[PDB]
């Protein structure tokens, strides 16, 4: 299994990650849809980062093959910890952070309560700032296990529904019934899941206090998060570009890898 | 005056351009302030893009160096008509069109009526939609020369002042005042100005029908045109990717010069 890297303990969870090139070092944060992992939500992108950047991409606890703590306390907190204890195994010092959307929303909290830890962010799709729960975000943490129920949220990931294939569907669904997976995905973000979106988003006031060098990545037909998310954030943030993929869903990193891959290089090139 | 580049005839008029590089086409066509110029606009982006394509970049009829015929009938289709008299001259059968606030609204309108000729588009702080005029707007077609009244324009087109400077003024206040300048720019947009803006702009439904493949690129805190416009040419252009720049004012170009040129050459390789 690919999706499986390196193990090493952060902030004393036992967690799986990957760690490919050489130099300033990215972290890049998934998403938190079911089955997901590092590795599924960045296998394009890290190829093309690693060629100028250390790429540090791991599974956040309750997530992919990283320990499932018993009576773990989920919280942004928490997960923020976990990143900055990733950071601190790895000796990482600052680095620049790519969150998506789940990600986003903690890459913000991170720059917010440990800005001396973070240089460059690249938000995309980021749950970051409040919004009224879409349908495609309930379809996603509501998600129980089948293949159709699969097929439907890739087709909510997805603007082009060509690249959804029976093979994939099959494939991630199979990725969201390994063990222990369902059990904390389904419990993670349960009803109402309005709350959960306001939990993981920063406030307007604290937004406004970034100092980062931000660029903001979001696709137009985002069916997850909505766009009018990433333009909020991109009046908030001081020093952000906003970039708006036409054509494209959740999926930026997927579905406009290349334009994605260059975007995030030169932006980091700059440092 | 290193604004004053090659002459040739195009669809009758002595046209004044700078034809920089070898191979694609490409066409950038400057705004419509006082004084303005293809070099006074582009002077900081030709070098880049010449680099990789062939730069054409004319002076529009009515403005810099190029003929002002006398009882000349300015209007959206005698620009177009002039764009393409200029494409013709050269035998340039088919190129890109990066288009600078007026200049992006005669982009949109031959891309429409000369849909052959086009291939891809740069829509800069375009005025491609209606959108009420704005005191920047106004300010900027109702100049009349002075130093001061030029110095208050830059500072309408900057978000970072320091780059307005006595000289600059005092430059482009010279610039302003050349032989038959201000008598052809004072009675080009007269009030009420509001109808320049709707006359320039093209229909929702028109817009819609551009199968070009296109990037809208705007300043976060533009005086002249709002965000708003190119926000909405964002969601009304199929194949578009729009780009905000924050802490950037009208003068993209100008004031995040190499982002934009990486991102305009970048979008041109791809073809
Ligand atoms: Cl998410
Ligand atoms: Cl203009």
């Amino acid at each position: 299994n690919l999706e499986i890297g390196k193990s090493i303990l952060a902030a004393g969870v036992l967690t799986n990650y990957h760690d490919v090139g050489e130099g300033q070092p990215v972290i890049l944060i998934h998403g938190s849809g079911p089955g997901v992992s590092a590795y599924a939500n960045w296998r394009l992108t890290i190829p093309a980062l690693s060629k100028f950047y250390r790429v540090i991409a791991p599974d956040m606890v309750g997530f992919g093959f990283t320990d499932r703590p018993e009576n773990y306390n989920y919280s942004k907190d928490s997960w923020v910890d976990h990143i900055i204890g990733i950071m601190d195994a790895l000796e990482i010092e600052k680095a620049h952070i790519v969150g998506n959307s789940f990600g986003g929303g903690l890459a913000i909290a991170t720059a917010l309560r440990y800005s001396e830890r973070v240089d460059r962010m690249v938000l995309m799709g980021a749950v970051g700032t409040r919004f009224d729960v879409t349908e495609g975000l309930n379809a996603v943490w509501g998600y129980t296990p089948s293949i159709e129920n699969m097929r439907n949220l890739l087709d909510i990931f997805a603007y082009d529904r060509s690249l959804v294939t029976d093979e994939l569907a099959r494939l991630r669904y199979e990725a969201s019934i390994q063990p222990g997976f369902q059990e904390s995905f389904s419990s993670m973000f349960p009803e109402p899941r309005q709350r959960w979106i306001d939990a993981l988003a920063s406030s307007d006031e604290d937004i406004k206090t970034l100092p980062n060098e931000t660029l903001i990545i979001h696709g137009r037909e985002d069916q997850v998060v909505p766009l009018s998310s990433s333009l909020r954030l991109g009046e908030l943030i001081d020093r952000a570009q906003l970039h708006v993929f036409g054509r494209c869903g959740h999926w930026t990193q997927i579905e406009q890898t290349d334009r994605f891959n260059r975007l995030v290089v030169e932006f980091f090139n700059e440092a």
